[PDB]
């Protein structure tokens, strides 16, 4: 485990909770440079905040980093409170982000988690209970909104 | 399919429009398969908005707005260039069954095959207009191109 994992998941959960407060889906994340622990960006799901079909927590996080050179992505970790969907898996693959740390994969899991390993990326599931609890609360109280985010 | 000509004409329109704005000439649109209605269209906004994620497919899907998951299940996504792993994942996640690609000569990624692997139909039309405009951008601005896909 990398020394910044605790920092990364803390920030990612902060983003998920902030997003929950604003009325949206409690999925957050951030991008951390593995060398020195700098936070390149952070964000949360913007489906309800901005009416966005594409701004998942992982995409929002990457957009909030701005355009980075390819070399930067190559030594980063992306932290996300929920297991990534097929789109966010593709983003991680496309940018070449070597490490993906997942809060939990209990309330949601896609084929992207294993496809990340197939494409050579390290996936870490921490099984964070704070993430599980906030995500389970949203699902339980707004289930119809929940199925829209995963395109069911 | 009867809308393929219309869909590629719109996607090319978007790509040429984005080229005139100074951006990457990659455009697309989403078409409902039953009646041929355009659900949304867009182009790559990398240079227009300093965007890391707003590829032509992602831009196109953003411009449709939030839709019910079932709407996507009988649509076709048109794109002027073969999609990257990210746009491929968007097509997979949303359940868009059909993808019509203008050309995969100037660019082709693992996402074309992965799309078929995951049960989606991928059709490459080898449009010459798309190849021409994309080749031009690559030849005029190879450093921007390689900074993006290299
Ligand atoms: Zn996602
Ligand atoms: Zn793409």
């Amino acid at each position: 485990a990398s020394k910044w994992d605790q920092k990364g998941m803390d920030i990612a959960y902060e983003e998920a909770a902030l997003g929950y407060k604003e009325g949206g889906v409690p999925i957050g994340g951030c991008l951390i440079n593995n060398k020195d622990g700098s936070v390149l960006g952070r964000g949360h799901n913007m489906r309800f905040q901005k009416g966005s079909a594409t701004l998942h927590g992982e995409i929002s996080t990457l957009e909030n980093c701005g355009r980075l050179e390819g070399k930067v992505y190559k030594d980063t970790t992306l932290y996300t409170t929920l297991s990534p969907c097929d789109m966010c898996t593709g983003a991680i693959i496309w940018y070449g982000i070597p490490r993906c740390v997942v809060g939990e994969n209990v309330n949601f899991k896609s084929k992207g988690e294993k496809y990340l390993q197939t494409r050579g990326h390290e996936v870490v599931v921490v099984d964070d209970e704070r993430c599980k609890k906030i995500m389970k609360q949203f699902i339980d109280e707004r289930p119809q909104d929940w199925f829209e985010d995963i395109g069911e």
